[PDB]
Order: structure tokens, then sequence, then C-alpha cells
DNA sequence: AGGACCC
DNA sequence: CTGGGTCCT
């Protein structure tokens, strides 16, 4: 019935695992830069009006002290990554990741096995770690509240675990489900934790601005509902659910219609190894198939170098952009799977090239990645 | 093969 | 001119 979820967020992950490289970095205003933006940057440099996503030109005339380091190589920040990940799963092994920086962990069994280890005399000196949002006062009779306390007990040992062994600072948040565990752990930042009380989860929710920022409305879904008059968190709760179910379809509407009251019953899903691994790279213009193969052998020879670790792909894929994006996809030759590995592969992906892309007509191609899947 | 979503 | 991921239809 009722959990205790935890959201765990690391800060400005990219710089902090820049920072952890050459601390001499630490205390100098910090940005990462891919190709022509910074994707992320410290909260030194974060202070002085800079943030993600915003161009180096936008970036450099409000910081010309702003320091920019490249990273377009995941490589360290992906093995960072999967550190936090299995430091979690030590803590309870059903651990879902979201992209490089984010876990959510089913902390409900953990809380029971504490709360039944305790006496009676023991449940009336619970105290909260961090923050509860809405300064909501806490209630120790309430059982809802005491499990949700130690919720927010665990979070903080996973955060000091996290700084001892990996020197990684991150937020936290404590709630009933996954949308408000992740919509509460950004309320103090960085490196500072909340945990949501029940009686305050209609104030979280209404706190939004745009129904945008519910997680689960991307671009399409939002837009959609900007056609409709749909603005506020409230609009959307108070909207009609058959008009909602007509234009954007059933799964989708009531789904996000239950998320607009801080409804989700999504389960916490052992996330365990990638399904997937992808070498990718965009460029202003690619328009020759001589560059294509070249740029392709790059990305596979990388590829290659990752393709060892945990299990074997079955399936290749190759995706490109133009002027959404386009792909074409073939299983990998078994006596190839049995492992010179780069000649036929190239090969393969040649023509699965020729397949979207004609030699003799014009073209501009803008994003290569090849994409390793359908593992065993 | 493409859609939607996430960082 | 970002570099990756996830599941669904
Ligand atoms: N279009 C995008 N929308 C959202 N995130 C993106 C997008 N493109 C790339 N990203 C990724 C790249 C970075 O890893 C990350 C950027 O910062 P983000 O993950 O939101 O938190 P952060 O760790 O960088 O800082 P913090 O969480 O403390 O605010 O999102
Ligand atoms: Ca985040
Ligand atoms: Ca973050
Ligand atoms: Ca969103």
């Amino acid at each position: 019935s009722s959990r205790v979820i935890v959201h765990v967020d690391l800060d400005c992950f990219y710089a902090q695992v820049e920072m952890i490289s050459n601390p001499e970095l630490k205390d100098k205003p910090l940005g990462v830069q891919q190709k022509y933006l910074v994707v992320t940057c410290n909260y030194e440099a974060r202070k002085l009006g800079v943030k993600k996503l915003m161009n180096v030109r936008d970036a450099k005339e409000k910081c010309p002290q702003l320091v920019l380091v490249n990273g377009e190589d995941l490589t360290r920040y992906r093995e960072m990554s999967y550190k936090v990940t299995e430091l979690l799963e030590e803590f309870s092994p059903v651990v879902e990741r979201l992209g490089f920086d984010e876990n959510f962990v089913d902390l409900t069994e953990m809380v029971e096995k504490r709360l039944q280890q305790l006496q009676s005399d023991e449940l009336s000196a619970v105290t909260v770690s961090g923050h509860v949002y809405n300064n909501q006062s806490i209630n120790l009779l309430d059982v809802l509240h005491i499990r949700l306390l130690v919720g927010s007990q665990i979070a903080a040992e996973m955060r000091e675990a996290m700084y001892n062994q990996l020197g990684l600072t991150g937020c936290a948040g404590v709630a009933s489900n996954k949308l408000l565990a992740k919509l509460v752990s950004g309320v103090f930042k960085p490196n500072q934790q909340t945990v949501l009380l029940p009686e305050s989860c209609q104030h979280l929710i209404h706190s939004l601005n745009h129904i945008k920022e519910i997680p689960g409305i991307g671009y399409k879904t939002a837009k959609c509902l900007e056609a409709l008059g749909i603005n506020s968190v409230r609009d959307l709760q108070t909207f009609s659910p058959k008009i909602l179910e007509k234009e954007l379809g059933i799964s989708v509407a009531q789904r996000i219609q239950k998320l607009s009251f801080g409804e989700d019953n999504s389960p916490v899903i052992l996330s365990g190894p990638p399904q997937s691994f992808s070498e990718e790279d965009s460029f202003k213009k690619c328009s020759s198939e001589v560059e294509a193969k070249n740029k392709i052998e790059e990305l596979l020879a990388s590829l290659l170098n990752r393709v060892c670790q945990d299990r074997k792909p079955h399936t290749v894929r190759l995706i490109i952009r133009r002027y959404g994006r386009e792909s074409r996809q073939c299983p990998i030759p078994s006596h190839v799977i049995q492992k010179d590995v780069m000649t036929p592969m190239v090969d393969i992906l040649m023509k699965l090239f020729r397949n979207m892309v004609n030699v003799k007509m014009p073209f501009h191609l803008t994003l290569l990645s090849v994409c390793f899947c359908n593992l065993k």
C-alpha cells in the first residue's frame, strides 16, 4: 500500500566530477562545454548569471572569467554515475536510474525493518534529518509521519556515504511516491534534503507554475495542453477527462491527470545494467560518404571499447539527423558476436547508411550515432 | 522505425 | 554543431 520513496539528485553533476579530478578548479567559476554550449556549470559560475544549455557566447559575455572544460566525452561521468547507483544499491537493491545523475530508491521495506527494531519508548525519539517541506508540523503518533522521518534518516545516510566514499554531494527528497520525491528533492539545493508530509502534498503540486513542470509532461504534451487552454496544475486537475482522453489518448490523459493531483503509483524499477549503449557526435555539416564513413569508424571504435563490459549485443542501430531523427538497425551476425571486428561492422553500418541517404544526391547530416542494443 | 518521455 | 538514456505503438 503506502510507500517511502527517495529521489537522489547530484549537484551540478559534470561540473562536480570535473572538480574532483583537479580540486584546483574548486572555488573557480566553472562551465562544462560540449561543442558550442555550456551544458552545466558549478554554483560559483551559476551565481554570475550563467546557466545550463546557454551558449558560450551568452556565457562568456557575463563571465569573461568563466572557466571552460570539455565534457563531450561522457566516459568519466558515466563511470561515476554507475558508482553512485551501486552505492545506493547497497542500501536497498531496488534502484531506478533516471539519466546519469538521478536515482529513485524504494525505502519501504527498509523503513519497516528499522521501525520493528525499535521499542515503544524509542518511537517518541524519532527525529527528521534535513528540511520538512513547507515547515510542516510533525506528528509522532502519525505512523505515516514516522515512516517518512525514518526515510529522511536513511536519505541522510545515503548522502553521507556518497560524500565520504565518492566525494559527491547531492540533494534528496523523501515522499510517498516517485513524482513527489522528485518534486520535493529540489526544494532546497544544493546539497540539502527535504521530506514531504502528506498534508503538504497539495501545496507542493500547486507551487508549480506551469504543467510543463510536471515530470512526465514534455514538449509535445505541454504544447497540446496549452492549445486547450490548460496552463496551471489546477486547470489540468479540473479539466474534462473525456475531452482530455480524446485529444491525447486514454493512456496519457488518465496518467497525467492523476499526476496533476500528485498521484503516481508507478513502481520503482530495478534499472540494473543498461539496455543499450551508444556513441554519438554532431556537427555543422556532413555531405560525403567518406566523411560519414570516417565518423562512423570513430564512433564504432569507441563503442567497441565499451562492448566488453558486463553480455553481448545482437543488434546494431545507426541514427542520423538532417537539415526528428532517422534510423536503421539490423541483427549482428553471430560469428561477429563471437568475439578484427571493425571491418564487417563498418560494412554493415555503411549499408545501413546507404539505406537512408543516397550517395549520388545532395545531403546534409548534422548527427551520427551508433547504438548497440538487444544485449544478452 | 518512430513516437513520447528523462537527464 | 550537445550526449546520452528509457519504454510504447
Ligand atoms: N535538453 C535537455 N533538457 C534537460 N537536460 C538536458 C538536456 N540536454 C542535456 N541535458 C542534461 C545534460 C546534463 O547532464 C544535465 C544538465 O543539468 P541537470 O541534469 O538538469 O542537473 P545538474 O546536475 O547539471 O545541476 P543541478 O541538478 O544541481 O541543477 O541535463
Ligand atoms: Ca535533476
Ligand atoms: Ca542534478
Ligand atoms: Ca516535465
